[PDB]
């Protein structure tokens, strides 16, 4: 059930350690937590490679849409990694595609998408993506 | 998406740490409201198979569009309806509104597949459950 | 265990589906989230313009909790609050959580805020309007 | 005074998440207790053989506390130190401290108590041997 993206389809990977409370009452990682992984993977990259300044930066990215399909369960305390790529890169917006893998492993357990719009921090009006971010996002394309 | 498109409403209060570093409810928390809105209904209305745990719903897909920000301590209202109702699965449509207001701040959906506890093998939706879901179409 | 009449301020707080952990009861970290929500709601409604506009903020420097009886989604909780010690820059809150129809708290704890200038995190005298709000919660 | 690395027996890195940071821009005080929960249960499952899915005996938290000395923020790297202070018939007191990568003095330090109970009834039980051994391995006379 449902075509499962492979590792080679993603341009950048990031390990994320699972926490006790990632598990829900059914004993696996709750479906809401995947979106926390998405947020974490994307912004870590933006901080590290795009020079995103989340404390005092004048430009920030806001999530305007997200989705996720869940293929196979994961559980604390398993080790997981996020694969990340950029699909469409617009003037002020960017579309990420993500997948979660059980480490060293081939087929994604879950895969989804989300969109940042870049905005003036202190107004929240859409801005053209600053170059240093633009180049970090492009590095993740195709 | 407007208030009158949804059939069932649940108020939810925000918590302090709902806000993220940019000062609004983090996008991830909206999914928690989605779940809390649905599972509150299922728990209060969904039958003994739901209530006792022999039959459980697992989320297999979800999504969300964000139109306008909310922030702790704002009180929110979740609107809910059921779109498709299959043999063992259901697709929910939700929208978050601020009190008094017609236009949604945020709107999405998700699917439960219903399954036996032990096996996670898909099961036909129990009748009391089915009734409760059909009531939201 | 603590009783309702030992506190000065009460607020309901509803649970969420994923408050529950793997063992089926509200996870023990969520109780601190309640403490913070209860105190910060009070501060926002009563705390003063220096709180309300954000030049002065409270930071948590210690906290603790005793857990007596479990809580589970979708149970609704009554938070009792009082202020124990009120210093120059800092305040100790005492909280207890109650379920409808148990006399005794299911859980109780405490935490300390230090008030600080937000842009620098340096401790400040508690602003008057805030201090007044806090004093009103001293037994 | 802040606790030091050398005072702890067992260490566990935890990756910070986007939403760990609160509106003041650092890791919220509440999240520290998720680190406590995470560090302790990882150890019980990996070294103690705790079975969180179908085990008959589980640990429940009966008290916990924390002191916070210096802030940390996502996306910093953090490590939990762990030792066992008191070890009783059915209960155990853990001492934990959070350290930034390659820093000797704790950012925060606290404790929590597990009582071990039969899962179905929550009645306290003698700690199972295999778990007791794992806990005793974290006690030092140093």
């Amino acid at each position: 059930t449902a075509p499962r993206p492979l590792r080679e389809q993603y341009l950048h990977f990031q390990p994320i350690s699972t926490r006790w409370h990632d598990n829900d009452i059914y004993g696996h990682v709750n479906n809401v937590t995947y979106y926390a992984f998405f947020d974490t993977a994307v912004n870590t990259y933006l901080i590290e490679r795009g020079g995103l300044d989340i404390q005092g930066g004048e430009v920030i990215g806001l999530v305007v849409s997200s989705s996720c399909d869940y293929f196979a369960p994961v559980a604390f305390p398993q080790r997981i990694e996020m694969g990340l790529r950029v699909a469409r890169l617009g003037n002020s917006s960017v579309q990420y595609e993500l997948a979660l893998f059980l480490e060293g492993q081939r087929e994604a357990c879950a895969a989804g998408r989300f969109v940042h719009v870049f905005v003036e921090r202190r107004s929240s009006r859409p801005v053209a993506i600053p170059q240093e971010l633009r180049d970090a996002l492009a590095a993740l394309q195709s």
